[PDB]
Protein backbone atom coordinates (compact mmCIF):
# COMPACT_ATOMS: atom_id res chain seq x y z
CA UNK A 1 0.00 0.00 0.00
CA UNK A 2 1.60 3.51 -1.16
CA UNK A 3 -0.87 5.74 0.95
CA UNK A 4 -4.28 4.33 2.42
CA UNK A 5 -5.48 7.52 3.80
CA UNK A 6 -4.66 9.56 0.57
CA UNK A 7 -8.30 10.94 -1.04
CA UNK A 8 -9.28 13.18 -3.99
CA UNK A 9 -7.77 14.64 -7.17
CA UNK A 10 -4.52 16.60 -6.99
CA UNK A 11 -5.20 19.40 -5.12
CA UNK A 12 -4.23 23.25 -6.45
CA UNK A 13 -4.47 26.27 -4.40
CA UNK A 14 -7.40 27.17 -6.58
CA UNK A 15 -9.38 23.99 -5.27
CA UNK A 16 -8.40 24.65 -1.60
CA UNK A 17 -10.33 27.57 -1.58
CA UNK A 18 -13.74 26.24 -2.48
CA UNK A 19 -15.70 23.17 -1.42
CA UNK A 20 -14.00 20.39 -2.66
CA UNK A 21 -15.20 17.66 -4.65
CA UNK A 22 -17.09 15.05 -1.72
CA UNK A 23 -20.68 15.66 -1.22
CA UNK A 24 -21.54 16.60 2.07
CA UNK A 25 -24.55 15.51 4.31
CA UNK A 26 -24.73 16.96 8.46
CA UNK A 27 -26.50 15.41 11.56
CA UNK A 28 -27.79 17.69 14.23
CA UNK A 29 -26.66 16.39 17.67
CA UNK A 30 -29.30 17.78 19.43
CA UNK A 31 -28.04 19.12 22.79
CA UNK A 32 -30.72 17.21 24.85
CA UNK A 33 -28.84 14.31 23.95
CA UNK A 34 -25.29 14.42 25.40
CA UNK A 35 -23.71 15.63 28.37
CA UNK A 36 -19.61 17.15 27.77
CA UNK A 37 -20.46 19.42 25.43
CA UNK A 38 -23.87 21.93 23.45
CA UNK A 39 -25.01 20.52 20.73
CA UNK A 40 -23.12 20.45 17.00
CA UNK A 41 -23.43 19.57 13.71
CA UNK A 42 -21.65 16.59 12.12
CA UNK A 43 -20.51 17.32 8.35
CA UNK A 44 -19.52 14.37 6.78
CA UNK A 45 -19.04 12.72 2.92
CA UNK A 46 -21.57 11.29 1.34
CA UNK A 47 -21.89 9.28 -2.06
CA UNK A 48 -18.18 7.63 -1.17
CA UNK A 49 -17.54 4.25 0.93
CA UNK A 50 -14.01 5.07 2.04
CA UNK A 51 -13.50 6.24 5.26
CA UNK A 52 -11.65 9.97 6.45
CA UNK A 53 -10.40 11.06 9.59
CA UNK A 54 -12.12 13.39 12.16
CA UNK A 55 -11.93 17.10 13.11
CA UNK A 56 -13.71 18.36 16.09
CA UNK A 57 -14.13 22.31 16.42
CA UNK A 58 -14.96 24.62 18.90
CA UNK A 59 -16.75 28.11 18.34
CA UNK A 60 -14.83 31.08 19.12
CA UNK A 61 -16.57 34.17 21.27
CA UNK A 62 -20.01 32.46 21.62
CA UNK A 63 -21.84 28.98 21.54
CA UNK A 64 -22.95 28.66 17.81
CA UNK A 65 -21.67 26.05 15.55
CA UNK A 66 -23.25 27.71 13.02
CA UNK A 67 -19.80 31.02 13.43
CA UNK A 68 -17.98 27.95 11.78
CA UNK A 69 -20.66 25.96 9.64
CA UNK A 70 -18.57 27.39 6.65
CA UNK A 71 -15.19 25.92 7.59
CA UNK A 72 -17.16 22.89 8.95
CA UNK A 73 -18.98 22.08 5.88
CA UNK A 74 -15.82 23.37 3.85
CA UNK A 75 -13.27 20.26 5.77
CA UNK A 76 -15.78 17.89 4.96
CA UNK A 77 -15.78 18.41 1.68
CA UNK A 78 -12.23 17.94 0.97
CA UNK A 79 -12.48 14.02 2.94
CA UNK A 80 -13.58 14.60 6.73
CA UNK A 81 -16.06 13.84 9.01
CA UNK A 82 -16.45 17.19 10.97
CA UNK A 83 -18.12 17.88 14.26
CA UNK A 84 -18.83 21.55 14.85
CA UNK A 85 -19.93 21.76 18.69
CA UNK A 86 -21.99 24.60 20.77
CA UNK A 87 -20.84 24.84 23.70
CA UNK A 88 -22.23 24.13 26.72
CA UNK A 89 -22.13 28.21 27.59
CA UNK A 90 -21.69 30.94 25.23
CA UNK A 91 -18.78 31.88 28.17
CA UNK A 92 -17.06 29.01 28.56
CA UNK A 93 -12.97 29.50 29.05
CA UNK A 94 -10.42 28.24 26.58
CA UNK A 95 -10.19 24.92 29.15
CA UNK A 96 -13.72 24.02 29.91
CA UNK A 97 -13.61 23.91 25.69
CA UNK A 98 -10.72 21.94 25.73
CA UNK A 99 -13.04 19.63 27.54
CA UNK A 100 -15.81 19.60 25.25
CA UNK A 101 -13.52 19.37 22.61
CA UNK A 102 -12.35 16.15 24.35
CA UNK A 103 -16.10 14.86 24.60
CA UNK A 104 -17.50 15.76 21.23
CA UNK A 105 -14.05 13.23 20.35
CA UNK A 106 -15.48 10.53 22.33
CA UNK A 107 -18.91 11.32 20.52
CA UNK A 108 -17.63 10.71 17.36
CA UNK A 109 -15.81 6.77 18.32
CA UNK A 110 -18.28 5.81 20.21
CA UNK A 111 -21.86 7.39 19.66
CA UNK A 112 -21.94 8.99 16.40
CA UNK A 113 -24.82 7.70 14.04
CA UNK A 114 -24.41 4.50 12.02
CA UNK A 115 -24.27 6.70 8.54
CA UNK A 116 -21.08 8.92 10.68
CA UNK A 117 -19.31 6.07 12.26
CA UNK A 118 -19.26 4.33 9.06
CA UNK A 119 -17.61 7.24 7.32
CA UNK A 120 -15.16 7.60 10.22
CA UNK A 121 -11.51 6.33 10.77
CA UNK A 122 -11.81 6.72 14.99
CA UNK A 123 -8.09 6.61 14.74
CA UNK A 124 -7.10 9.31 12.68
CA UNK A 125 -8.54 12.43 14.28
CA UNK A 126 -7.30 16.25 14.85
CA UNK A 127 -8.80 19.43 16.36
CA UNK A 128 -9.58 23.31 15.13
CA UNK A 129 -11.28 26.10 16.93
CA UNK A 130 -11.68 29.95 16.92
CA UNK A 131 -10.12 32.47 20.00
CA UNK A 132 -11.40 30.33 23.16
CA UNK A 133 -11.85 27.14 21.15
CA UNK A 134 -8.11 27.82 19.78
CA UNK A 135 -7.08 27.93 23.50
CA UNK A 136 -8.77 24.83 24.04
CA UNK A 137 -7.21 23.13 20.96
CA UNK A 138 -3.92 23.65 22.62
CA UNK A 139 -4.92 22.47 25.50
CA UNK A 140 -6.57 19.29 24.17
CA UNK A 141 -3.24 18.90 22.47
CA UNK A 142 -1.14 19.30 25.25
CA UNK A 143 -3.30 16.29 26.73
CA UNK A 144 -4.12 13.81 24.07
CA UNK A 145 -0.57 13.08 22.00
CA UNK A 146 -2.54 11.01 19.74
CA UNK A 147 -3.94 13.47 18.34
CA UNK A 148 -2.97 13.90 14.69
CA UNK A 149 -2.65 17.93 14.57
CA UNK A 150 -4.43 21.09 15.62
CA UNK A 151 -5.08 24.33 14.53
CA UNK A 152 -6.35 26.89 16.25
CA UNK A 153 -7.40 30.21 14.66
CA UNK A 154 -6.88 33.46 16.03
CA UNK A 155 -6.54 31.82 19.73
CA UNK A 156 -7.14 33.17 22.68
CA UNK A 157 -5.99 31.79 25.98
CA UNK A 158 -4.23 33.28 29.26
CA UNK A 159 -1.79 30.07 29.30
CA UNK A 160 0.97 30.59 27.13
CA UNK A 161 3.07 26.91 27.12
CA UNK A 162 1.38 24.04 25.84
CA UNK A 163 3.61 21.01 26.19
CA UNK A 164 2.23 19.09 23.14
CA UNK A 165 3.46 17.01 20.49
CA UNK A 166 0.94 17.36 18.36
CA UNK A 167 1.37 19.24 14.92
CA UNK A 168 0.03 22.82 15.33
CA UNK A 169 -0.63 25.37 13.02
CA UNK A 170 -1.80 28.77 14.02
CA UNK A 171 -3.52 31.44 12.34
CA UNK A 172 -3.51 35.02 13.76
CA UNK A 173 -5.00 38.33 12.46
CA UNK A 174 -2.68 41.45 12.38
CA UNK A 175 -5.62 43.84 13.27
CA UNK A 176 -6.99 41.24 16.10
CA UNK A 177 -7.83 43.41 18.93
CA UNK A 178 -9.37 41.17 21.31
CA UNK A 179 -6.18 38.45 21.20
CA UNK A 180 -3.56 40.34 19.95
CA UNK A 181 -0.81 38.16 17.69
CA UNK A 182 1.89 39.22 20.17
CA UNK A 183 0.42 38.58 23.23
CA UNK A 184 -1.48 35.46 22.36
CA UNK A 185 -0.95 33.83 18.52
CA UNK A 186 2.81 34.54 18.78
CA UNK A 187 3.67 33.76 22.16
CA UNK A 188 1.70 30.08 21.88
CA UNK A 189 3.93 29.64 18.70
CA UNK A 190 7.27 30.65 20.85
CA UNK A 191 6.29 28.17 23.35
CA UNK A 192 5.39 25.35 21.79
CA UNK A 193 8.17 22.32 22.37
CA UNK A 194 11.32 22.97 19.75
CA UNK A 195 10.57 19.33 18.07
CA UNK A 196 6.83 19.74 17.80
CA UNK A 197 6.10 20.82 14.07
CA UNK A 198 4.61 24.00 14.03
CA UNK A 199 3.84 26.89 11.81
CA UNK A 200 2.59 30.42 12.32
CA UNK A 201 0.19 31.90 9.73
CA UNK A 202 -0.34 35.99 10.29
CA UNK A 203 -3.95 37.19 7.61
CA UNK A 204 -3.24 40.59 6.82
CA UNK A 205 -5.23 43.01 7.23
CA UNK A 206 -7.77 40.50 9.49
CA UNK A 207 -9.53 41.28 12.91
CA UNK A 208 -11.10 38.39 15.74
CA UNK A 209 -13.82 37.43 12.98
CA UNK A 210 -11.81 36.80 10.43
CA UNK A 211 -12.44 32.84 10.84
CA UNK A 212 -16.02 33.68 10.96
CA UNK A 213 -17.22 34.02 7.54
CA UNK A 214 -15.43 32.04 4.44
CA UNK A 215 -11.72 32.84 3.74
CA UNK A 216 -9.32 31.69 1.47
CA UNK A 217 -6.04 31.78 3.36
CA UNK A 218 -7.74 30.20 6.46
CA UNK A 219 -9.52 27.57 4.16
CA UNK A 220 -6.07 27.01 2.23
CA UNK A 221 -3.45 26.52 5.40
CA UNK A 222 -6.52 24.22 7.61
CA UNK A 223 -7.29 22.01 5.00
CA UNK A 224 -3.57 21.33 4.25
CA UNK A 225 -2.49 20.84 7.58
CA UNK A 226 -5.55 18.35 8.33
CA UNK A 227 -4.46 16.99 4.46
CA UNK A 228 -0.89 16.40 5.16
CA UNK A 229 -1.03 15.12 9.44
CA UNK A 230 -4.55 13.20 9.19
CA UNK A 231 -4.16 11.81 5.59
CA UNK A 232 -0.21 11.50 6.00
CA UNK A 233 -0.68 13.00 2.26
CA UNK A 234 2.63 14.63 1.12
CA UNK A 235 0.91 16.20 -2.02
CA UNK A 236 -0.19 19.18 0.74
CA UNK A 237 3.27 20.11 1.56
CA UNK A 238 3.55 22.34 -1.40
CA UNK A 239 1.26 24.39 0.30
CA UNK A 240 3.00 24.61 3.43
CA UNK A 241 6.72 25.12 1.93
CA UNK A 242 8.50 28.28 0.84
CA UNK A 243 5.42 29.59 1.10
CA UNK A 244 4.48 32.90 -0.42
CA UNK A 245 1.37 34.42 -0.11
CA UNK A 246 0.02 38.45 -0.12
CA UNK A 247 -2.88 37.22 2.52
CA UNK A 248 -0.19 36.49 4.93
CA UNK A 249 1.64 39.28 6.75
CA UNK A 250 3.88 37.04 8.76
CA UNK A 251 4.95 33.38 8.34
CA UNK A 252 7.27 31.18 10.90
CA UNK A 253 8.27 27.34 10.96
CA UNK A 254 10.47 25.23 12.46
CA UNK A 255 9.70 23.46 8.54
CA UNK A 256 9.76 20.04 9.96
CA UNK A 257 6.75 19.48 7.87
CA UNK A 258 8.83 19.89 4.46
CA UNK A 259 11.31 16.88 5.71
Amino acid sequence: MSNPYQRGPNPTRSALTADGPFSVATYTVSRLSVSGFGGGVIYYPTGTSLTFGGIAMSPGYTADASSLAWLGRRLASHGFVVLVINTNSRFDGPDSRASQLSAALNYLRTSSPSAVRARLDANRLAVAGHSMGGGGTLRIAEQNPSLKAAVPLTPWHTDKTFNTSVPVLIVGAEADTVAPVSQHAIPFYQNLPSTTPKVYVELCNASHIAPNSNNAAISVYTISWMKLWVDNDTRYRQFLCNVNDPALCDFRTNNRHCQ
